[PDB]
């Protein structure tokens, strides 16, 4: 028993991470393979981070211009180029400790584990949402960009994220491994902020299910609500609408606890007008949402 | 910028989990060196955990009644001997991927890491504190046990905890790596409950810390308090006592932010006081005490 927010085991992921050096920038890189992949900004100075153009900046570079160290071996780039907002480095040596990977993109309101590195050197493990506006809220200070973030499947790491920036509000954006930015984000330290963000409907209700399975059962009550009835109380308290296909993903945690989904609706309705009343859900005052109807089943079969 | 419940990178841990199996029953074991370290209740059937005899059960037992695999490969065990609450099984090989490691104590305030693991499969890596009353809060299910807790300084693995039982209210006991049991706790299912627990009120003082360099500034005030006059308040809400080095390790803390210990106590006083008003901390609406001094500097220099 118990429920606790639950990274991956990195083992797999800290021997893919190295530090990829260009003038006076430093950041990390992953090496899978003989490519050592990395946000492309590592080109740009100070200066040219206010607004750069990176076809100008990478032509004016050649192969001897990037350090790449695999903790203390230096490895050497044969090879460069630009994908999208990563830059993918060529090198001698196919990395030994390559796991079995997939590049995924992931959709808003799934989770994955963070891998935050400074110069190449693993720091810290922790799991994080994709939040609805495309932003995450990570542990991130200068030096962590390059840092990603992954799943495991079986012994499969699906690498979902790479950190890039931060936003003015103290949030992150980053690209999936093709280097296309999740949401509207740009590779320039500018203006950009983000957008209005909204609590994620079903991972709240997969978290109600979590604190049912572990004995938390005061917030239950004998009403139950339709589908219609709850989704206009959402709106009103800034919570994504509800589908059919979110009630049916619930089905399992729904059988396993014997509470209809439509009946736990009925008690986030009465916990969104109410409150709490000075109680507590899973050692938390506030309602979780990032937590998946996957992670829940994952930690609590 | 941003704080998040970080656990160490679990790598240097993942190499030596192992799989222990004795009769029916199978648990986790810490393979180091040409020794494997798992819990002694591994040679106990479900009716012995109700009151066994660990000296009788084990002179009963030779080396061929434990079956060690490490992940495919099967290691033959050439001896065994029991160490306080942990057995200890000399096998065949010497772990290559035997990190530089140490056996310490942890006090009740700090923190640690935890691998999770399955049949000497690992599951997920997650941040722990020792409770006062010394349990832990973990997320253990069904063949958790042997999984241990850690802490990395440098390149060294800090053992500190290997996960025993589940306690009625849901709590975990475990012991060091010498087999010496936290708290008041025995490895047989019987009628053992958890003593009454406390806040660590350092740790939530280092935590306000944390919030005031990542932004958060509401919950303070002009006021300050005496050591004395914060302990009077401290022992009406469950918190521990402050002491003279406490504030002594809130000082570095104390210097970064321009705010002294005593100026924050005055806020925590507030906050117990009167409470919040709808207000959150790092997104969180109630005091947190599982971020040490050491924690909070770790992520926010
Ligand atoms: C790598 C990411 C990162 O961390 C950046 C951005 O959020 C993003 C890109 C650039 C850095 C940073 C500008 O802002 C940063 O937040 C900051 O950490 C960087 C320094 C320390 C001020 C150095 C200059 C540097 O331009
Ligand atoms: C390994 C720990 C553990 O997980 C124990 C205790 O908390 C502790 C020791 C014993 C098991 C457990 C008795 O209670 C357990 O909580 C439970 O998970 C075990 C089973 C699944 C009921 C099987 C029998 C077994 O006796």
């Amino acid at each position: 028993s118990g429920f606790r927010k639950m990274a991956f085991p990195s083992g797999k992921v800290e021997g893919c991470m190295v530090q990829v050096t260009c003038g006076t920038t430093t950041l990390n890189g992953l090496w899978l393979d003989d490519v050592v992949y990395c946000p492309r900004h590592v080109i740009c100075t100070s200066e040219d981070m206010l607004n750069p153009n990176y076809e100008d900046l990478l032509i004016r570079k050649s192969n001897h211009n990037f350090l790449v160290q695999a903790g203390n071996v230096q490895l050497r780039v044969i090879g460069h180029s630009m994908q999208n907002c990563v830059l993918k480095l060529k090198v001698d040596t196919a990395n030994p400790k390559t796991p079995k990977y997939k590049f995924v993109r992931i959709q808003p309101g799934q989770t994955f584990s963070v891998l935050a590195c400074y110069n190449g050197s693993p720091s810290g493990v922790y799991q994080c949402a994709m939040r609805p506006n495309f932003t995450i809220k990570g542990s991130f200070l200068n030096g962590s960009c390059g840092s990603v973030g992954f799943n495991i499947d079986y012994d499969c790491v699906s690498f979902c994220y790479m950190h890039h920036m931060e936003l003015p509000t103290g949030v992150h954006a980053g690209t999936d491994l093709e280097g296309n930015f999740y949401g509207p984000f740009v590779d320039r330290q500018t203006a950009q902020a983000a957008g209005t963000d909204t609590t994620i409907t079903v991972n709240v209700l997969a978290w109600l299910y979590a604190a049912v399975i572990n004995g938390d059962r005061w917030f239950l009550n004998r009403f139950t609500t339709t589908l219609n009835d709850f989704n206009l109380v959402a709106m009103k308290y800034n919570y994504e609408p509800l589908t059919q296909d979110h009630v049916d993903i619930l089905g399992p945690l729904s059988a396993q606890t014997g509470i209809a989904v439509l009946d736990m609706c009925a008690s986030l309705k009465e916990l969104l007008q109410n409150g709490m009343n000075g109680r507590t859900i899973l050692g938390s005052a506030l309602l979780e949402d990032e937590f998946t109807p996957f992670d829940v089943v994952r930690q609590c079969s």
